[PDB]
């Protein structure tokens, strides 16, 4: 495509002042033909950039400089305070006639919906060397997040649900293997790769190379999402044929977050009885906490009022510097974000899906401009919300419990660290123990008479903090459908007669009722696959054996001859699956 000719204009403008990436160029030939392979072929991505950012590398460029020297300024905003529109979701845990009525609404509107999932980021901190969608919610069944997502989503909208994955150079070519592996079958899914964007070795913009030579890449933020969106077909763009097939709202969630499936459907219901465009998913905030935080904005005097999320490096410095004339002041922002269709169509048309950057390096001293590591410019999926004016859009935030957010985000190490420090885990051990914990309230809360202690069973991370885990109650999505809390009285017809102890684990799979039933043990129950078939009924059932337990995992570990992979590690406990019943048909 790129022509010998083209590719010295651009390496002779990328040469001038304001640009002086001369230091590319170094011991080069004055002219291509002169030029080897290696070189020739730098010169090439620099051009190709144009085809993946806007200006290609010489805007990119030019964003640097904007950028590093509006980020030596202290951030500042003219007005900051609640945002208007802010509404308060019933608890998940109480059947209340609000929480039933929002379940039942959301529900329905779920098959209107298109899901977005953002699986782009490599999650430094987890010591786990695989993707984060390829994590087990629970080490029970082993159900990846990928698994859990999608069969939901299947679920609630119909096998030709509308489905977008965004991966990166980081996590593609996993993604698609775990697609192909779990024999996923999904009609109307898209898989969109953000492209890396280049880096800066310093503070004047210089693009940094690597070891072999060659200019050095990172990935551009989860804000590629909505371009990526924006410039995808199916012909058509893909945004037309969601539109023109009845489709009313769009969903964005992250990567480990199994709370989603419980928050989605209340917040479709307060969008739509509020009439929001877009809908922040949010929860009571602790000071420390690494979420963003939900605010009514004026970044200058004389602008307008803007609702949008304030990263939580961010409000630091906003923190002290701006205010004269238990929680945070202002929600929490978890990153699952709710719109109506027609309304985000209208603003991607008008900005091709581009979104505000930023650029947040990290230096190596105090104060001086020196880079520890090249930097790159970034970008927030949530900063869409820059877009939508309080004059023509409805933005606004409902307010979840803070246990419906389960991401799974930090190491055994980091999570003893903010442990210590009285903050919250928010690894692998405490996403797992969220998640059996959540089943439960949620049975409870029909009537299920579960009786547990509430005493953690295991220590983990050095007898730092412990977790429990049972009983253990997993229910797939062919079992419990959408996992309403009238969906599940479908599963518990008569929950009174139906007595799990403490110790037990239960496993569902397919159509199946449970009317009574006497667990002391471990039981696996299967149904038909087929969502419309005579569903196996349990009545009068007593199973008792020897179950399941849990323990540590312990410091002298050989990790020799020893089938304790990562996944087991991260969390620092395994269950040991010693007996289990089965009842089939
Ligand atoms: O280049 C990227 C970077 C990230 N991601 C994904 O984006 C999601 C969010 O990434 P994560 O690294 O977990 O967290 P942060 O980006 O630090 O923060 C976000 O997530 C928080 C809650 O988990 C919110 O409170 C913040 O405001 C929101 O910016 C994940 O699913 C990643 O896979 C990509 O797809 N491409």
């Amino acid at each position: 495509n790129p022509s010998n000719s083209n590719l010295q204009a651009l390496r002779e403008e990328l040469c001038t002042p304001g640009l002086d990436q001369g230091h590319l160029f170094e011991g080069w030939p004055e002219t291509v033909d002169e030029c080897n392979e290696r070189q020739i072929a730098l010169l090439t991505d620099l051009y190709m950039f144009s085809n993946m950012y806007p200006g290609g590398v010489a805007q990119y460029i030019r964003n640097g400089h904007e950028l590093l020297a509006r980020e030596s300024e202290e951030v500042d905003f003219a007005a900051l305070e609640m945002p208007p529109l802010i509404f308060e979701a019933p608890s998940l845990h109480r059947r209340t006639a609000e929480r039933t009525a929002l379940e039942n609404a959301g529900t329905a509107m779920l098959c209107k919906t298109v899901f977005v999932l953002v699986a782009g980021g490599l999650g430094e901190r987890l010591g786990y060397s695989s993707i984060k969608v390829s994590l087990p919610v629970e080490t029970a069944t082993n159900t990846t997040y990928l698994a859990y997502y999608l069969r939901w989503a299947q679920r609630v909208g119909g096998k030709e649900v509308p489905f977008v994955i965004m991966t990166s150079d980081d996590t593609h070519d996993r993604t698609l293997q775990l697609l192909r592996e779990l024999q996923l079958e999904v009609p109307n899914l898209h898989v969109l790769k953000q492209g890396q964007v280049f880096c800066f070795a310093d503070s004047a913009a210089h693009l940094a190379l690597d070891e072999t030579g060659k200019l050095l890449r990172k990935p551009h933020g989860h804000g590629d999402v909505h371009s990526l969106i924006y410039n995808a077909t199916v012909a058509q763009p893909l945004v037309n044929d969601w539109l023109a097939a009845g489709y009313e709202s769009i969903v964005f969630i992250q990567d480990t977050n199994a709370g989603a499936t419980i928050t989605i459907p209340i917040s479709l219901a307060l969008s739509a009885e509020h009439s929001l465009d877009m809908n922040f998913t949010c929860i009571p905030r602790v000071p420390k906490e690494p979420i963003g935080l939900l605010c009514r904005t004026k970044k200058n005097s004389g602008d307008p009022w803007l609702v949008a999320n304030v990263e939580y490096n961010v409000f630091a410095e906003v923190s002290r510097a701006l205010n004269k004339d238990g929680f945070s002041p202002f929600p929490g922002s978890v990153n699952t974000l709710v719109f109506k269709l027609s309304s985000y169509v209208d603003r991607l048309r008008e900005s091709h899906g581009i979104v505000p950057e930023f650029i947040n390096p990290k230096y190596s001293d105090e104060t001086r401009r020196s880079f520890k590591k090249p930097a790159r410019i970034e970008s927030l999926m949530q900063d869409i919300a820059l877009l939508f004016s309080e004059d023509d859009y409805r933005v606004g935030g409902t307010v979840f419990e803070r246990f419906s957010y389960q991401p799974v985000k930090n190491s055994l190490e980091e999570a003893a660290g903010l442990v210590a420090q009285g903050n919250g885990a928010y690894c692998a051990a405490t996403g797992e123990a969220a998640f059996y914990e959540l089943q439960r309230r949620r049975l409870k809360a029909i009537g299920l008479p579960l009786f547990y202690s509430s005493q953690p069973e295991v220590t983990v991370a050095k007898d730092a903090f412990g977790v429990r885990l049972f009983p253990i109650i997993v229910l797939d999505t062919v079992c419990a459908s959408s996992g309403s809390l009238d969906d599940l009285a479908r599963v518990f017809p008569t929950p009174e007669k139906v007595h799990i102890d403490q110790h037990s684990t239960l496993i569902v799979e397919g159509r199946v009722i449970i009317e009574s039933l006497e667990l002391y043990g471990a039981l696996t129950i299967r149904g038909p696959t087929d969502s419309m078939a005579l569903p196996h009924v349990v009545r009068n059932a007593v199973v008792r054996n020897a179950g399941w337990s849990v323990h540590a995992i312990l410091s002298l570990c050989a990790g020799r001859d020893s089938r304790l992979s990562e996944v087991d590690r991260i969390r620092g406990f395994v269950l040991k699956k010693t007996a289990m019943a089965v009842m089939d048909c």
